[PDB]
């Protein structure tokens, strides 16, 4: 069962100008993903504060990068607060509308694309680099769902079948043909060291055979 939503039309205009503006630094996407991912681990991180049993679906709180070049996706996995359906229908916890607004207001105004976590919505510069993103949450209150959008103007939901995670979102980056230096060990490194050098999470960059 596979629900097909639109977009709302200011985001599909964010994320059109995202894939079609001529831009070079395309590597601030990872410096986006991470730092919602650090966020959404401060968030169970605060609750468990008084109620341990936030943690009863796990105690690690971390951020794994995971890339795989059979596949050409790119996966940041974090052990954070995660999202319910309803959080993901709503452009997945974030106030997209009124934060896009702000960022093209900007953007007319002398600012470049690098700033967009500044309007809180840095989760769309995955499509800097990538020609689908597939989101595969599971927050304590909900069942375990998949977001997935090619752009185009709509996204789908569904109750993930796949491996169980626990708590916490994986964002899957399906890289565009061009776009595979972001699967290079030393590539990753450079941009983690660059840009997440004070998340205070463990960022563990997987290997690959
Ligand atoms: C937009 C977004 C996507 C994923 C996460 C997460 N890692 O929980 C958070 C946000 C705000």
């Amino acid at each position: 069962e596979v629900e097909t939503f639109a977009f709302q039309a200011e985001i599909a205009q964010l994320m059109s100008l995202i894939i079609n503006t001529f831009y070079s630094n395309k590597e601030i996407f990872l410096r986006e993903l991470i730092s919602n991912s650090s966020d959404a681990l401060d968030k169970i991180r605060y609750e468990s504060l008084t109620d341990p049993s936030k943690l009863d679906s796990g105690k690690e709180l971390h951020i794994n990068l995971i890339p795989n070049k059979q596949d050409r996706t790119l996966t940041i996995v974090d052990t954070g607060i995660g999202m319910t359906k309803a959080d993901l229908i709503n452009n997945l916890g974030t106030i997209a509308k009124s934060g896009t607004k702000a960022f093209m207001e900007a953007l007319q105004a002398g600012a470049d694309i690098s700033m967009i976590g500044q309007f809180g919505v840095g989760f769309y510069s995955a499509y800097l680099v990538a020609e689908k993103v597939t989101v595969i949450t599971k927050h304590n209150d909900d069942e375990q769902y998949a977001w997935e959008s090619s752009a185009g103007g709509s996204f789908t939901v569904r109750t993930d079948t796949g491996e169980p995670m626990g708590r916490g979102t994986k964002v899957i980056l399906h890289l565009k043909e061009d776009q595979t230096e972001y699967l290079e060990e030393r590539r990753i490194k450079e941009i983690v060291k660059k840009h997440s050098q004070f998340i205070g999470y463990p960022i563990t960059l997987f290997v690959e055979k």
